[PDB]
């Protein structure tokens, strides 16, 4: 059986974790640790493959865990997220995928940008910055809510695809 090893980046307060949660347990956590970074595993059927996505929800960036590194080096894709009301946070985006290009030597790493909170009002990042972005790095955006759900499973499954497509 398949295995897609996904790694979960971003700014902290972006949503990564309650993404992640959406996915496996599939209900909306309103507060999880934002120290805890960990593995977590599902089991999935996208385009009639039973496979088993192996998920690194990343916490404390920069202070250099043997996990992260690893995940680094050999995770097969990444869902790269910003909050559309934490204007820094789609400015960080950047420096994460400069780290992931690094690790990689290449640009041809699959990733999809994930804009994330999109049930709350009046965003400070427009759609278009966003796509414009997406559009510079040959990359997918999806726009999501952790709350809603909306978009979660489009995110992970557009990036398994792009992952089968390198
Ligand atoms: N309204 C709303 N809040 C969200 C969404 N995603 C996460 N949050 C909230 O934002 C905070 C940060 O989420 P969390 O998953 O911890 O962020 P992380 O540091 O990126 O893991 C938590 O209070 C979540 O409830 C979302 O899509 N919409
Ligand atoms: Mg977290």
């Amino acid at each position: 059986m398949t295995e897609y090893k996904l790694v979960v980046v971003g700014a902290d307060g972006v949503g990564k974790s309650a993404l992640t949660i959406q996915l496996i347990q599939n209900h909306f956590v309103d507060e999880y640790d934002p120290t805890i970074e960990d593995s977590y595993r599902k089991q999935v059927v996208i385009d009639g493959e039973t496979c088993l996505l192996d998920i690194l929800d990343t916490a404390g960036q920069e202070e250099y865990s043997a996990m992260r590194d690893q995940y680094m080096r050999t995770g097969e894709g990444f869902l790269c997220v910003f909050a559309i009301n934490n204007t820094k946070s789609f400015e960080d985006i950047h420096h994460y995928r400069e780290q992931i290009k690094r690790v990689k030597d290449s640009e041809d790493v699959p990733m999809v940008l994930v804009g994330n909170k999109s049930d709350l009002p009046s965003r400070t990042v427009d759609t278009k910055q966003a796509q414009d972005l997406a559009r510079s790095y040959g990359i997918p955006f999806i726009e999501t809510s952790a709350k809603t759900r909306q978009g979660v499973d489009d995110a992970f499954y557009t990036l398994v695809r792009e992952i089968r497509k390198h």
